[PDB]
């Protein structure tokens, strides 16, 4: 599924990401825009041979099992394919674990390089939330 911006904001708010560990909703929408272009089916291979999956580009080295990332953990206890669903529940629940892990949203390289220190409230402007 390719989400609309306000559609995704609403879905993420429903799931309790608004101000989760202090990150306002615009941060999450911004991250999703630059990680996946709001596309749940997005996949991208990393240099290390791991793969990033879904709307928040969650990595197979640490977080999900894709059967082909040697020496990897599966800390969200989920097949990576579950992160490509039109239902974002699995992605959001896993992201909550990641962002609680010590480095906050700095775990998302696109957030750090493209969203951090910018006016992220712009990403939810005009949305009925
Ligand atoms: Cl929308
Ligand atoms: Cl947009
Ligand atoms: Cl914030
Ligand atoms: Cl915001
Ligand atoms: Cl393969
Ligand atoms: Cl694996
Ligand atoms: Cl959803
Ligand atoms: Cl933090
Ligand atoms: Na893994």
């Amino acid at each position: 599924k390719v989400f609309g911006r306000c559609e995704l904001a609403a879905a993420m708010k429903r799931h309790g990401l608004d101000n989760y560990r202090g990150y306002s909703l615009g941060n999450w929408v911004c991250a999703a825009k630059f990680e996946s272009n709001f596309n749940t089916q997005a996949t991208n291979r990393n240099t290390d041979g791991s793969t990033d999956y879904g709307i928040l580009q969650i990595n197979s080295r640490w977080w999900c099992n894709d059967g082909r990332t040697p020496g990897s953990r599966n800390l969200c206890n989920i097949p990576c394919s579950a992160l490509l669903s039109s239902d974002i529940t699995a992605s959001v629940n896993c992201a909550k674990k990641i962002v609680s892990d010590g480095n906050g949203m700095n775990a998302w390289v696109a957030w750090r390089n493209r969203c951090k220190g910018t006016d992220v409230q712009a990403w939810i402007r005009g949305c009925r939330l």
